[PDB]
């Protein structure tokens, strides 16, 4: 998409970052040009005092078609590995960033996600599609195997014979599938999936924020481990987010329940405009 | 729950031991004296020849409203790290004992289940929901991250997408859904859980009970295997079995469907009244 | 059964191996001859260009009632430690032969599936059952633990709950139930299941042959990676099936795509017909 | 050893609690009242703010000639599997009590070290040997397998050859062997071992014992992660040490080296004597 | 080696089984022939009550020079996939049933050792070499890296230094760097070679066999398990050679050292010719 | 190091590139400005022709003596959270590139080694010591624990014991005592040093340059997977190396060893000079 700073766009609403794949005529394909920019702006967003939430979407039909097939792969293969290599790095990298983003994130998935667009996908924590949404390993059907992590994107979240099936047969899951089979978390009609996304996200920003970025890092972080390793893990991240939360939110929320009864945290959150202990 | 041997109840029926946490008033949380107390009854009841399966269920409307609030963080806060780290091994070890039990355990879960409430659940090898229980990983409405191995738990039982909900956004499953995600083995009206429970009690009673201990401890080890090294680990573990039964039941299996013809496996459990080889 | 070389029979049609075991009034029990049997025919099979796909099938009422009792466990178990190494060397190679075959791999399932069926049930790459079949791990039901790797199939396919309660009661699972949980990709009638079988096994022989033995091996290990690790596995495996392709696939696609546009990836397999970059 | 408050003892001198295995006439044998004698011990000095670091040697000959084969294996299996898991649960306990210990630890290994000891030698975090001390995997020679987890310690800590010839030939290290293939750090004539442990705990003792134990798990932990999420974890672990150290002891340091220039911490530990950031 | 059953030679004497490769002037390079055999001998003399040990030798000035560049490479690429994969079947098969074999195995490395003769070499519990020995990953120096395992064999014996080194340079290691870097148990002069193998073997024909099998698997494994998995799997372990050993060589060991008082199990192997418990 | 270019120099000598550290004055500490360079440098240097190995050595009397206390900690730390993640993305990102660099890389450490220099030493395949160099983890004399993937290095290079000393007591090792528990492959008088290393990068050129790069890293990868996995994962590898080796060295190799006989693998490296197979 000529200019690399217009590949992406996004408007922060009610401390929301909603950004957007912008090739909607290239159907968001990941171009070099995106994959720089898309860093650019996911770095520049992260630590924005008033970004509580970054929801990833996509202009026009397409929420991402997978990595340009002329820009990321026929491009780069022209100027040889080291030309692979920095384009590869580049999409990994904003991958990446994503997936360990300081503020919770959320796919909104209205239309086409293919292939490479699967990294993506996982590295929000959080997702959310339209019914007629398409979502696709394609990569059989043009001779490749599903890289840029995609593979282990459908094995990570998908049962494995659901996993073999996508990847083998190149079919496309509607959106009530990809949420019956657990690539996203919901499927609606494309009319109703903004409001519900943005539900989602005022929901999050009521929450103690440190305390998100700890929880969503400690469910990705303990699939990777055996249930006694993760036991003790668990104790030291609580240890780390004691120093992190300065608005000592646990302490807060105990004087809600146990002295001023308030609320139940079983039924709701703390009202973290308070602050004494 | 003013006294320590007060906060946990069982009765013995039909070789089962009915376990029910017992602070009612307190919605069942666990406190310092209930944790030692429920080691307390769990090695107890452990290798007694007459009980063949626990259940652990709840009094008053909560099965588990999670670590006491009171007494396990803020009284033991006040004791510092010592108070800390005893009340957290107290917590943990009978999880663990539970976990690794010689008799296989059922959660009986009518009602409320939140937070620290999923070790204990995890901890048995099946589980069984009302429609109107209600479980929920509340600790990010006050301001924590899901310990006590409770993150673990959601990522070890529920599809990634569904975990990472639930950790985050701090809501509610309903029984059915609780079921539906494989947080528990079924969801039925509060009324018939009883009687489901005590089926499926009666029917392992009936299994070869050394059978069914090796059984319940390879489907929690070869989680946390690769499948090859699995393959060699069940090997393994028929040895041992063949060393516990006394009861030789393979062989008084074999009899039965080779030579007598009075059974067939695939449809139901061999007759253990039988010693014939 | 009688003659070894009658335990197995096979037919090629359109370039697909209809594997079925043949101990029909057996049940398709797995003895030693049908162990030896089914890895010759595999064997044989694997690498002939006109062979696809194979389809896994039993004939009579049982599609594998698990191992023969009688031939595999007694007659075995006579000869001594030697005589059972032997037997489960036999057993556990053809499994492995079949779970890393160079073709793609099905299993068309109508009837009882049982025990240490689990191990050639989860070596085919896709699987496709009849409403009126049953799934069971029989194994309780007879005092032995699921072995020959069945713990780690349940567990590797089903939620850890549904696997748990599978191993510990032994009771049975329709074709419907198998595919609600992952053991299976789909149920339907059995007067429909050769139809779908031959339907999947038709697109699977439209795919590119290399791409898609890459792709099903790239499943089954990224399942035993961290993500990270997997990441850069997944670009090893790429590199690997450039040279194993002479066709060039990926090049004769993307000129399909981005210079001919006569296909879509999204919504088809380009025509490996073709042969110009 | 007749009282069980008798089988271990300890001094206190300068700030390191010096534990022995007080049963010299049966060489330290692991019995039931030593191993609840042991934790009750290690659980009450943990977290004295006078203990800073705990040292493991023995009275008499042995260090520790393992399992009570009369106490811990004969009595128990006479009182069944009960007993059996009792006198386990009791040995593993305080073994994994000493391997997580809030202090640093020390084995001073002076004499005959055997089997089931070897549990007790790993967790400790150091070890040092006297030259006629030695260590033997001798489970081989009564005819069981180096259970108590032995294997494990020798595989952990030891060359694979060295690992192997040490569990199947039943033969005796050296302290000078079992230094040279790291079993302990050290290895000094007996006359020399004492002062050298003194001399190590003093070094302890005078570096911030927060980084100390965050450090000390750190190397236990991360022997069991990926290079690329033990970087996460060390991030995640030090951002706990803030919280935990009030003595704010990084910035203290940072102070000393940057702007007074008093100490270079690549020569020696900075003056924790100092409060100034 | 033209006859296939003249490729591998073997005595037995004392119950051990000398195995010698034997294509002495091709250097006992691994040929398809040379494989087949070599798991034809393996699998007669595994299970034979007078075979205690296997000692892995070599006829000629090597032990084993690699895999046969004529016979296992250039022949089988020229006939295609199909030869590729038969032949290396055939090597895997034969390296896997030596690591895992029923008895304890020892290679006697008198000479040259290179490439895919590494598999065989870490397949043998313990090796001892000659100082006069030749140890190299000499793939790097003929363009291939070090398959059939060899990489992870390096990996899995020597310090990851040593093995980067080795796989990169191509540089051979005498037997005693060989030793230092516990590639091997020790290394001596050649004339001294065959008697230390001889008495190692009659040391261990004098333990339990069922006891060192169980021992030697037990090191093998609990590398591939944490710390806490490897505790559990040692207890179940235990359990399965408890029913193996119908000699209760445990039992008639203890009575020896605690009531006869005629051995010291930290000193010498116990009277397994005595039967009374 | 005033200006950002200034921080890192480099020459090319006989194919190798000579990197330097170079902040003289300042230890050749990490600071942010060196970070950025330093990615900068090896980027540029990657895929050069006539780039075939790198060298990374350091100019003064310290080859890196850690992080920035000033630069990458204390400036840092006061930009807050955000200036803390950028500053460790970027010191991070370089010694990850240089992990997977596309070439051999060679440590040649003179002098200081300390705490944050450990990622690069470890980042480099090979490491070769001055006697008077000098390694510490002072990290733990300063208040901090080894982070930066310091105490993962001195786990994964050096014995358990050994990197437990090393982290806890922040005393130094020599270049000798670096050698002999492998955190270096060499040490030697400082005068010979870079001599050793001009030999070892001259070496490395004479190989086949893709085998080195595959080799290289499949010694770091076969470390974090199962002896089984690995074996099949070196089959994947060398399929790719096949791809991306245009010179067909393997081919080249086996004419030059089996037809021509002018060379022994086991002896040396084969002739890339020649192109006939
Ligand atoms: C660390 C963890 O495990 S988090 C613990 C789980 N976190 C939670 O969100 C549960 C906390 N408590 C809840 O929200 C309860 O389950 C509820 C509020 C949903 C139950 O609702 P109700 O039926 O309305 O009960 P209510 O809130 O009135 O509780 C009744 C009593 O139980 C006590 N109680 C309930 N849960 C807890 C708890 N986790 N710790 C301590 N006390 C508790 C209440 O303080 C109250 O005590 P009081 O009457 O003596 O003042
Ligand atoms: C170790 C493992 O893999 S466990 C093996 C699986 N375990 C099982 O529970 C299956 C065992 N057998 C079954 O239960 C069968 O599938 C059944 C009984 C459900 C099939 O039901 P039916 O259609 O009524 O068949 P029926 O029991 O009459 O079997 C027919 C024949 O097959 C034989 N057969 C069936 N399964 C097996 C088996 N696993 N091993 C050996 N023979 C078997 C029967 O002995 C009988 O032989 P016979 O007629 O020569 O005496
Ligand atoms: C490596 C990977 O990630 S694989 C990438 C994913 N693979 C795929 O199968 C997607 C490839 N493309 C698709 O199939 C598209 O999503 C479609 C065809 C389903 C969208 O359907 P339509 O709405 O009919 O769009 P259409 O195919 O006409 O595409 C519109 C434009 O987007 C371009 N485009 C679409 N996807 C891509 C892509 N992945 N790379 C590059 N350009 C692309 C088309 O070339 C076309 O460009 P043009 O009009 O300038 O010639
Ligand atoms: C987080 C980590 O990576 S920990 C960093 C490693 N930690 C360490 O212990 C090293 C810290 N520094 C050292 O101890 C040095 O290597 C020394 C002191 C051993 C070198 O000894 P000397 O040769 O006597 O050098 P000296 O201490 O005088 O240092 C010379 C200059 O380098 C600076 N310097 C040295 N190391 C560092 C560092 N890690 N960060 C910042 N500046 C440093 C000194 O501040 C001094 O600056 P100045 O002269 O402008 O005031
Ligand atoms: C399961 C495990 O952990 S295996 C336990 C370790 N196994 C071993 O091989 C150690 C067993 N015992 C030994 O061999 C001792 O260390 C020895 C024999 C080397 C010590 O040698 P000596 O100094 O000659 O001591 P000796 O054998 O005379 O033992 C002295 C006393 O300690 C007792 N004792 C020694 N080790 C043990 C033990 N592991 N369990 C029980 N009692 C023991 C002896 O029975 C004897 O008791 P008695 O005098 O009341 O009859
Ligand atoms: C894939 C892998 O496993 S790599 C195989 C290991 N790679 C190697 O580097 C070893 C290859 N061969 C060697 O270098 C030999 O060990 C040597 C050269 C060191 C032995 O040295 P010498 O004692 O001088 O023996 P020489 O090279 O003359 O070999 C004698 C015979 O053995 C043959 N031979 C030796 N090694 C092999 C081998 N790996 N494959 C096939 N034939 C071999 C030689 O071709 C020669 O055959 P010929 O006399 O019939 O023509």
């Amino acid at each position: 998409v000529e200019r690399e700073e217009d590949t992406v766009r996004y408007e922060i609403v009610n401390n929301v970052a909603w950004v957007y794949y912008n090739r909607p005529t290239k159907r968001n394909a990941q171009s070099p040009k995106l994959n720089r920019q898309m860093l650019k702006v996911l770095t520049e967003l992260e630590f924005r005092d008033d970004v509580g939430v970054l929801v990833l979407g996509g202009e026009g039909p397409a929420w991402c078609a997978g990595m340009d097939l002329k820009e990321y792969f026929r491009e780069t293969e022209a100027e040889g590995l080291a030309g692979t290599r920095k384009a590869q790095r580049e999409a990994y990298t904003w991958w990446e960033r994503l997936r360990w983003y300081q503020k919770p994130t959320i796919a909104m998935v209205h239309g086409w996600c293919f292939g490479g667009a699967y990294g993506p996908l996982f590295a929000c924590d959080l997702a959310f599609a339209a019914d007629e949404a398409q979502f696709g390993l394609s990569e059989v059907n043009w001779g490749i195997l599903p890289g840029g992590g995609a593979t282990k994107v459908a094995v990570d979240l998908m049962p494995m014979r659901v996993a073999m099936y996508h990847a083998m047969m190149g079919e496309n899951l509607s959106g009530q599938d990809a949420a019956r089979y657990n690539l996203v978390n919901e499927s609606m009609p494309a009319d109703q999936l903004k409001a519900r996304v943005k539900q989602v996200a005022e929901t999050l920003i009521q929450k103690n924020w440190a305390t998100v970025k700890y929880t969503k890092d400690a469910v990705r972080r303990v699939k990777e481990m055996t249930y006694d390793n993760a036991e003790d893990y668990l104790i030291r991240l609580q240890e780390g987010l004691n120093w992190f939360d300065k608005s000592d939110g646990r302490h807060v929320a105990m004087k809600q329940f146990l002295d001023d009864k308030t609320f139940k945290p079983g039924l709701g959150h703390y009202d973290k405009t308070k602050t004494e202990v």
